[PDB]
């Protein structure tokens, strides 16, 4: 139920030359990462770059085990919106159900 914007993690991800923008929300030991790639690819993130992104995220917080990464354009939009609402002080109760639906769609079983 605890959703946090991970600004330090997003900053470490954009130290990668391949990643232009990142929006990251952490729900417990799980990080959800929306990326805009330098090369404009909006398909599945290439597996080696996903691993490098995950290494950047885990470096900021010893509690993070699982890192989910997508460049899907709708996901990028949704995560930018969720990030703004959280940091502006909106109740997590107001958006937790929406967030859950988004990440269950983007990151299925």
């Amino acid at each position: 139920r605890k959703l946090e914007v991970a600004d330090e993690a997003a900053d470490k991800v954009t130290d990668l030359k391949e990643v232009k923008h990142a929006d990251i929300i952490v729900a417990g030991n799980q990080a959800y990462v929306a990326v805009v790639l330098t090369n404009g690819n909006k398909g599945a993130v290439e597996n080696n770059l996903k691993k490098k992104i995950a290494k950047k995220v885990r470096s900021t917080d010893k509690n993070i085990d699982n890192v989910y990464v997508s460049a899907n354009p709708d996901f990028v939009e949704r995560m930018q919106g969720y990030g703004k609402r959280i940091q502006n002080g909106d109740p997590i109760a107001g958006l937790f159900d929406e967030f859950t639906q988004t990440v269950q769609r983007v990151f299925p079983n």
